[PDB]
């Protein structure tokens, strides 16, 4: 019933992520909503349950392949499946416990786990921080590999977690943001594996923050301005939606635009 991207690591290059990254956002966004140039995902009140996720096959040069479901309205990685069992992160409220019963509904196995999906409790329990655990072809390739292995003990809890946070950025980040896509293609361009540097990670953190000061802002200004990083670790500051336009892909549903207010 829900769609389903393909993608696999196998023999991947920069335009068959490119294909990937393209197709993922064309089903996170429906078109219906438009500001400043930057897609918004669906508002989830009121967003009926046959809407709510897509799947995303991921296949690696091992011939394995795991299914993780995204929820359109947020592109956040609820859970995953792997042959006959399935995995979901601790939901953060009722609503969404309820929404994923409807993912996976023919698995022999369904688990949830007792820890949640955010950076925060994956890094604690990968031991590792994002700006440490490498991102590229190579471990996304690994990463669908140690997923696909959990259930039947091959995969540390350590490697499940740093592995989620692989898939995480490459794939909901990167529907995120043109930068971060950009920046998983030159590592595909390259074979070079390499952690995110401050600007990933200053834009992944900001991402809530920067959908809100857009959908408040007047005219496309901020009331109040956002800092982000550069690759070198130095401040720049954000007055403005104007320059976030070829940084950002789609934004998460904070409030209703306002009237057109033509002159
Ligand atoms: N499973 C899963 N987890 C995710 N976790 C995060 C994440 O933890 N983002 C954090 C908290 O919102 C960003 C942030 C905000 C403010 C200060 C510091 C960091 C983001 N995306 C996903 C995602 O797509 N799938
Ligand atoms: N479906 C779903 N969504 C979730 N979203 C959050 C979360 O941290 N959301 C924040 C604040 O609402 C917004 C956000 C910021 C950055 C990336 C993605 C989402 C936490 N857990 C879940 C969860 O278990 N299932």
């Amino acid at each position: 019933q829900y769609p389903i991207i393909n993608f696999t690591t196998a023999g991947a290059t920069v335009q068959s992520y490119t294909n990937f990254i393209r197709a993922v956002r064309g089903r996170l966004t429906t078109g219906a909503d438009v500001r400043h140039e930057i897609p918004v995902l669906p508002n989830r009140v009121g967003l009926p349950i046959n809407q709510r996720f897509i799947l995303v096959e991921l296949s690696n040069h091992a011939e394995l392949s795991v299914t993780l479901a995204l929820d359109v309205t947020n592109a956040y990685v609820v859970g995953y499946r792997a042959g006959n069992s399935a995995y979901f992160f601790h939901p953060d409220n009722q609503e969404d416990a309820e929404a994923i019963t409807h993912l996976f509904t023919d698995v022999q196995n369904r688990y949830t786990f007792a820890f949640g999906g955010n950076y925060d409790r994956l890094e604690q329990l990968a031991g590792n921080l994002r700006e440490n655990i490498e991102l590229g072809n190579g471990p996304l390739e690994e990463a669908i590999s140690a997923l696909y292995y959990y259930s039947t003990g091959g995969t540390q809890l350590p490697t499940l977690a740093r592995s989620f946070i692989i898939c995480i950025q490459m794939i909901s980040e990167a529907a995120r943001f043109q930068y971060i896509e950009g920046e998983m293609r030159t590592r595909i361009r390259y074979n070079r594996r390499s952690a995110p540097d401050p600007s990933v990670i200053t834009l992944e953190n900001s991402w809530g923050r920067l959908s809100t000061a857009i959908q408040e802002s007047n005219q496309g200004a901020f009331a109040s301005p956002i800092q982000l990083q550069r690759r070198n670790g130095s401040k720049f500051s954000v007055y403005d939606v104007s320059i976030l336009i070829p940084i950002i892909a789609l934004m998460v549903y904070r409030c209703a635009p306002p009237p057109s207010s033509q002159f």
